[PDB]
């Protein structure tokens, strides 16, 4: 299966999984991989991935100002 795919920078070191999600409602990534280095620490970027590419440029529009407080950076990486 493919997805399309939106790269996220500049997310908070205590925002996980859940919060992508809460940040893109009502707008639904199938799956949200939350990026680590090698010792498990948060490297304050993402990727969450789309079922469709409708839904990929919606949510590049359509999402909360900030995670917690702060802003993030959405990239559109294409398919896959």
């Amino acid at each position: 299966i493919e997805y399309y795919t939106i790269h996220m920078r500049g997310l908070p070191y205590t925002s996980f999984e859940n919060d992508v999600f809460k940040f893109f409602e009502p707008i639904r990534p199938a799956n949200v991989r939350i990026n680590y280095n090698k010792k498990g620490l948060h490297s304050g970027t993402a990727d969450a991935y789309f079922d469709t590419y409708e839904d990929s440029q919606v949510a590049m529009k359509r999402h909360r100002e900030q995670m917690g407080s702060r802003y993030i950076e959405l990239f559109y990486d294409g398919k896959t």
